[PDB]
């Protein structure tokens, strides 16, 4: 009823992802009635939108085994859009695309051990030649070259974000191999799907932050000024920083992060300077979000704080907050676990005058969190997460994450005699048999702890 | 059950050390069935791993008087491996060894008083000539030269850590004699065998620190992020610093020590600089451990601390803790005797979110501690350490060490009339007759003190 903003809404161009029959990295398939509905001719360059602000440029073709409201794409495209089979995606016409001038690609390290020969000659040239491939900056793509398959990242493009790779396009693969861990920590990146039992609050954040920045016209038309300071509060480990990361990755707005301790660690004056630089940067760049994490570190009650520099910072912040005129289109978000220790001046009208309580999860919420945490864990049949959700009365997300870590450590302990600390590598069979059992969770539960 | 990680496990190449029949420094002996089991031909160069990350390179020969699961090696090899008879060692094939280019050896000072003549001509040349000896950097080896025996240290090698000494190999013995006290303070170096009544906890430290650094694949395969901040706590004198020294000497990881007071002793800003330098160094160097000893010195509750530089340091630390991304492979360990005085921000998820309680030893633990302390003491038949363990209720390791020191002082007092404070040297007979009696311990016990 209030939650209405979160609802997906059906559109002509909003389609479900199905497995591809055409296994090319550049190709997406649609049913013929759907192509006509969207005025898409065969072989047109299209823009697809996935989760966490991710995009891919593809060339569209007609398929008959494909349903009307479905789209077919391989793993490579699904990866780039950070989507799995069943997720909804946007499809957009894209006749804007320039022919590429210069691109910069690099291989992923672990998929490149043994023989250089020539990476461009063996792999990239046969992949691109006369194919007129659309590629986007940040794409990870797989190429076979007789022997095996190498993954490459698009690091740079000379036409702004995306281009067509013509014979003209100079293909550079100069630098060091891109580290596996870099790109896995890039897949790691937090989205709204990684945040559990916070539906009501996520809806509030989209209302107060996302809505007025993407559609200022609504608030201006109705005759209402958008609130400009939103403060997330709640007990330690409920998900504030996690939401911070999610927003950063999920928004159309330019995002600027400030960590409380990161500011207070700096020299006298050089801290006030970074604060100004943050606000000046946000004002300069588009509709923007400034996230002040751990606000109580920078803005405690001016009455009860010893240092002159510490008092000067609170004053610096207040001045910045009021320094933004309406037409700046900058919203300031902040998170704390002790809201009662922040200077009341900052919680006045026009400053942080809106509050979102990220509280303790209910039984239902805990279940969401356990499902979110265990999505990469190997679990057994007998593991009942609903059971674990109910037995965790005082637990917040951080306690549940830790519980999952200790359940997993127990399963490692059960496999100990087949493992030793001294050998270089762990046995292959032992690695595959690793499942976290219900019994492990009951051991984790017996050890667990509140607040 | 939980202690499973500490268990040693039987392997084909894990052998018990027996006394050698072949008394050459370069030679180890095995039974003929065991050499076939490990595909080791006669006279192959082998790598031996001992305690405290110690290694020796030997040439392997077949022995018949030797049992299947035993290895024969002299005192020189046992010293270099820091093992006594009955300890288990690894044996590894080693066909990698290059011929040496340049080696640097130096004599141990107290074994070299009177006549230089020439050390290479009299000692080293006849020891190495046509022998093709494997040697490792850091090896201490004894050589006889007609008259007497001189100990030498391998200070440097031109092929990286170990090489074969061929006729080509230039043998330098240039510098000052290596000091006895330095090499005895090197044997002094603390390992896991020097820490008593702490089995459960050592298992915890190996789980949380050693296992994720040596085997990150396990945690990544199971789908779990390894905890990155471990805090040792407990009353004064329980063995925290002792464990820190043990870990430093025992791990495969690069180790960096930070002492609380050592940091706070520095000029404003130059202390923050050293904290950064420690993290940048640890990030630069392999899998790494950073040990912040006496944490409560640098990180007290920001709420109750007077100086601006003191507040700025806690902020500097928090930022660094969060500054490590998952893929850094750096665990931070810390020790304190007042855990409740640390800023709670530091003890949150992602920071020092794991705790190891080094508490008061039980009766069994005290006995372990007494056995570890008195391993170099001269004791009498009537000394019952089990009796002493039982009468020491409130005692921690530091109290027990102190008790041992006072017991020994009492035995010195018993010998006083045959000693005087004025004479240059103490009589030789008086030195040998020194034994610490049970009576001395009962005097020590009479004087003892809790907490
Ligand atoms: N509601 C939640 N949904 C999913 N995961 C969560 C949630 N809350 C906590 N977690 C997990 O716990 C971890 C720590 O939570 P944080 O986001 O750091 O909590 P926090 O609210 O920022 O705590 P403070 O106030 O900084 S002590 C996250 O990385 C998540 O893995
Ligand atoms: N568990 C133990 N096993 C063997 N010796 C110990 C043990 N605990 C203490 N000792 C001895 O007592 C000495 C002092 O112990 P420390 O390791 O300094 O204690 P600590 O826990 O670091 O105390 P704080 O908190 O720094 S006052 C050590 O050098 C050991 O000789
Ligand atoms: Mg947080």
């Amino acid at each position: 009823l209030s939650t209405a903003i979160l609802k997906q809404k059906n559109r002509p161009n909003r389609l479900i992802v199905d497995e591809a029959i055409n296994e090319d990295n550049s190709v997406v398939s649609l049913s013929q009635p759907k192509m006509d509905e969207l005025q898409l001719f065969r072989g047109d360059t299209v823009l697809l939108k996935g989760k966490k602000r991710r995009e891919a440029v593809c060339i569209v073709l007609s398929d008959d085994t494909c349903s009307d409201e479905k789209i077919r794409m391989n793993r490579v495209v699904r990866n780039n859009l950070r989507v799995g089979l069943g997720d909804v995606i946007s499809i957009q016409p894209c006749p804007d695309v320039k022919y590429g001038k210069r691109i910069h690609v690099l291989p992923i390290d672990d998929t490149v051990e043994g023989i250089t020969g020539n990476l461009f000659e063996v792999y990239l040239k046969p992949y691109f030649l006369e194919a007129y491939r659309p590629i986007r900056k940040g794409d990870i793509f797989l190429v076979r070259g007789g022997m095996r398959a190498v993954e490459f990242k698009v690091v740079e493009t000379d036409p702004s974000p995306y281009c067509i790779v013509a014979p003209d396009t100079v293909i550079h693969c100069e630098g060091e191999p891109i580290k596996r861990e870099d790109e896995e920590e890039s897949l790691n990146e937090v989205g709204y799907d990684d945040i559990g039992g916070c539906r009501k609050q996520l809806a509030q954040i989209k209302e107060m932050v996302e809505l007025p920045l993407r559609h200022p016209a609504l608030f201006k038309a109705i005759g209402v000024k958008p609130p400009r300071g939103i403060l997330l509060y709640g007990p330690p480990g409920t998900g504030k920083t996690l939401i911070a990361r999610a927003v950063a990755n999920e928004t159309g707005a330019f995002f600027f992060l400030i960590n409380g301790p990161e500011i207070m660690s700096k020299l006298a004056g050089e801290s006030e300077s970074n604060l100004r630089k943050a606000f000046e940067e946000a004002e300069k760049n588009a509709p923007a979000i400034i996230f002040i994490d751990e606000l109580d570190a920078i803005a405690p009650k001016r009455e009860k704080t010893h240092g002159e520099v510490e008092r000067r910072i609170v004053s610096q912040l207040l001045t910045l907050m009021d320094g933004l005129k309406q037409r700046a289109h900058v919203i300031v978000m902040a998170a704390t676990n002790r809201p009662n220790s922040i200077d009341p001046a900052l919680r006045r009208f026009g400053r942080f005058d809106r509050e979102v309580d990220i509280g303790i999860p209910d039984a239902t919420g805990r279940l969401e969190i356990l499902q979110i945490h265990t999505k990469n864990m190997k679990l057994a049949d007998d593991v009942d997460l609903e059971q674990v959700a109910n037995e965790t009365h005082g637990h917040v997300g951080a306690d549940l994450a830790a519980l999952c870590s200790e359940a997993a450590l127990q399963a490692i302990r059960k496999k100990m005699d087949l493992i030793d600390l001294e050998d270089e590598t762990i046995d292959a069979e032992v690695m595959n048999s690793l499942a976290v059992t219900m019994d492990d969770f009951r051991w984790a539960l017996s050890q667990s702890n509140p607040s």
